[PDB]
């Protein structure tokens, strides 16, 4: 039934592929939580499931042969998606701890897997991953329907309150959230220092929502004669250590913003609707002197839904903001400029690509 | 360059970690009625249009619902699930999320497989089970399950799936509707492309429900009788069907006699040992020159990075989550089950559709 038959078959499978695209993520999580991913990353040869379970899991196992075959099957699936490399050797006996009698598979990390390193943020996005895949946020996403009808945030529909509020009532999730944001912050700020030339010759710099990894410490680190101001809410500022060259200030960014030669908003704007954003940015306008600058660290969705990896990641972030916040959202270049102009800024705009979909966007007074 | 490589690699990592987003966005688009509307629409349609058409319910904040739906479809479009065309607005539209720009959306070919009112060529019922939160919650318990060498389903709910289905009518319905769904499609393609029902006097379907499947088949081979074997609970609720005797019993005890036995999505539920019990019972059941016909995916011998391979290893993992020792099998492994259970070193494989093969073993 030549070619018609295959088209139909391909299409059906593509349907199924889309409906099951969660499998990859959830299998990655489980391979990380077993320590099997860390072992891949420390390895200098390919390693079988048996070898990797013995290395990753110190504990006596109640059914060790089954835990091995299960890990084998998980890694076989990842391998089919190019997450791990897989090689196959002949028996010489009968080994029971692979899912195939004839043939033992041995696995090695792909380049990408380094970004799942547990040890430390030595170039890892794992703590961020731990948040992306936490029960609490994933439950929200399964409840978008009812949230859309109500015109509400799925988070809130599902937990009966705004995520931020929720975080103060649940320390475990709070920890996860702050660790994710510190994670992202660290990678981004490191890259900023390599690629971005907007911090030079600035006498004061205000960081909004930071303090504690500060980020200003890292920056001030490379601009010794730059002073910093760490603006965030009082609850958060009441927990800040005195830091060399950094004033900590407490207060709400909707009410006021401290004066500097530049202000920094990393992953702030995208949490809020245009109306709330314009309140915020106005407060930055009144803070700033003329010739000064707001520096915005955000993704920038393209004007159109292009099928590129970069684009897809940005629209995905958009949907995370949707789920998390509702009216929080990702923005185009154009859309950001329009916010800046409402809030008083001139028609002078700078955009510099940093890393991992994040741009530094600068508005001047 | 190693700045660019590093960039790409990082974004790759984030892609991998967030690939549930597509499925869950599709689910929502389906439950809103919006996907059905795309599928019936004559031209591209905006979010506003689609919400007005799909949603009967009084909307407390209609402009927000519309922008939310726009954003969903903008994301699907970036993944080639919907087609998206963008126009300049000459006025104030706040029911799409961009001031400058209204988008309009149309179905991609793929979307027909999400059609409601289930008809001919839809896998939606099966989709609704793939994405059911009862089933999906098990995938959050793989770590601890592996350690104990348990099935994540049981780790999560404290008993095997089939027993669990007796407790939850709603999920039972989901599961039955899904299996009937896929069985219907697969049976239709079988009747087109498979010749192994020619010349069979009796066919025994094991775990085929209300006999729908035997009905469809018998419909094209009128001189073929069927026997519908399943548990008594399942059978005592199954409607009379012309030319089909319904038999109640366990396939672990025995199997009614015939010329062939059908096993659709049975074997992959079970470990090697249980499968060999079942196949042995089939061997004794069959009169000589009889066959088992196995309708299952067939994993390749190696994790090849192909769309087909991926979908079979994905099914493998579903078995792993659902049953633990349930599993997908290579040709070679199927053959070894057949040889343990007494069948000859003789094996026939016919591709059907959607990664499913008809594998035949001869007594
Ligand atoms: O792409 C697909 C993804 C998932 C499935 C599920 C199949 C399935 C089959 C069973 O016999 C039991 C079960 O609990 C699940 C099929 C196709
Ligand atoms: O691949 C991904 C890349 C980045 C993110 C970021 C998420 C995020 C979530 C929030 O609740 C607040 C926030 O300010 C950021 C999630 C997935």
């Amino acid at each position: 039934d030549s070619s018609a038959r295959n088209e139909e078959d391909e299409s059906c499978m593509f349907a199924l592929k889309l409906l099951g695209g969660f499998a990859v993520p959830f299998t990655i999580k489980a391979v990380i939580e077993l320590g099997v991913m860390d072992q891949l990353l420390t390895a200098e040869r390919a390693m079988s499931a048996e070898e990797l379970v013995a290395a990753a899991v110190a504990a006596q196992l109640p059914r060790p042969e089954v835990a091995c075959t299960m890990v084998d099957r998980l890694l076989r699936f990842l391998a089919s998606h190019s997450v791990v490399r897989c090689t196959t050797e002949v028996v010489v006996g009968t080994d029971d701890a692979t899912t195939t009698t004839c043939c033992r598979r041995s696995y090695a990390a792909s380049p990408v897997c380094k970004w799942f390193a547990r040890n430390g943020v030595e170039d890892s996005v794992l703590p961020l991953g731990m948040m992306i895949l936490n029960k609490t946020f994933l439950d929200s996403w399964q409840n978008i329907t009812d949230a859309v009808l109500e015109g509400a945030a799925p988070f809130e529909k599902t937990y009966g309150m705004p995520m931020f509020e929720y975080l103060s009532t649940n320390g475990p999730l709070n920890t996860v959230f702050h660790e994710a944001m510190a994670n992202h912050s660290m990678i981004i700020t490191k890259k900023l220092l390599k690629f971005f030339r907007g911090f030079e010759g600035l006498d004061v710099l205000v960081d909004v929502g930071g303090g504690n990894g500060t980020t200003l410490q890292m920056i001030r680190g490379q601009y010794k004669n730059m002073r910093g101001i760490n603006y965030d809410l009082p609850h958060v500022i009441a927990q800040a250590a005195p830091v060399e060259g950094v004033e900590h200030v407490g207060g709400s960014m909707f009410d006021n913003i401290p004066r500097g030669n530049a202000v920094l908003l990393k992953w702030i704007l995208h949490d809020w609707d245009d109306k709330a954003c314009i309140k915020i940015l106005k407060n930055c306008y009144t803070a700033l002197h003329v010739r000064g600058k707001v520096i915005v660290l955000e993704y920038v969705v393209p004007d159109e839904p292009e099928p590129t990896l970069a684009a897809q990641g940005a629209f995905e972030l958009d949907l995370t903001m949707l789920v998390t916040f509702g009216s929080g959202k990702e923005r185009t270049q154009r859309e950001f400029s329009e916010l800046a102009m409402e809030a008083g800024f001139s028609r002078e705009f700078k955009a510099t690509y940093i890393f991992a979909n994040v741009w530094a966007l600068e508005f001047t007074k």
